[PDB]
């Protein structure tokens, strides 16, 4: 897989984790080829962020469901290559159902909400919705996807608001 998509962005580090601490606790959800702490170029004091590159994304996805990740003491913010829970979902016609969109994306992340769009005047279905998850990185996951494929359909997804 392309590096870009093994990459975790770590925010909100501990400003005492180095390279070593943050690779020994990331390594526990894959093997780890990259891992660097980023600091001042002139006083080496932590920037308070850094990145780990993984070897699949198999293992982003086993770190990403491990959250929340405590390293060194504080809770950290990792996410994938601003931030939503609510997507847009185009070209679903008429005939697509909310269990259509829920069997499917359901395996992305925790689905709240499922709003099929209808026409103000006549109530007929638009052929869009939007599906609102309770957490970010369901929505990364899906928006780097070259295609997505539900009810037959092949539609058009990405970030909503
Ligand atoms: C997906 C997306 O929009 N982005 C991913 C990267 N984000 C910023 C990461 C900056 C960084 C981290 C670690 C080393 C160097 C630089 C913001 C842009």
């Amino acid at each position: 897989e392309p590096e870009q998509l093994r990459k975790l962005f770590i925010g909100g580090l501990s400003f005492e984790t180095t390279d070593e601490s943050l690779r020994s606790h990331f390594e526990q959800w894959g093997t780890l080829t990259d891992c660097v702490v980023m600091r001042d170029p002139n006083t080496k004091r932590s920037r308070g962020f850094g990145f780990v590159t993984y070897a699949t994304v198999e293992e982003v996805d086993a770190a990403m469901n491990a959250r929340p990740h405590k390293v060194d003491g504080r809770v950290v913010e990792p996410k994938r290559a601003l931030t939503v829970k609510k997507i847009f979902v185009g070209g679903i016609k008429e005939d697509t159902e909310e269990h259509h969109l829920r069997d499917y994306f359901e395996q992305y992340g925790k689905i709240e909400v499922i709003e099929i769009m209808t026409d103000r005047g006549s109530g007929k279905k638009r052929g869009f919705a939007f599906v609102t998850f309770d957490d970010h990185d369901s929505v990364d996951k899906i928006v780097i996807q070259k295609y997505h494929t539900v009810n037959g359909h092949n539609c058009e997804v990405r970030k909503a608001l």
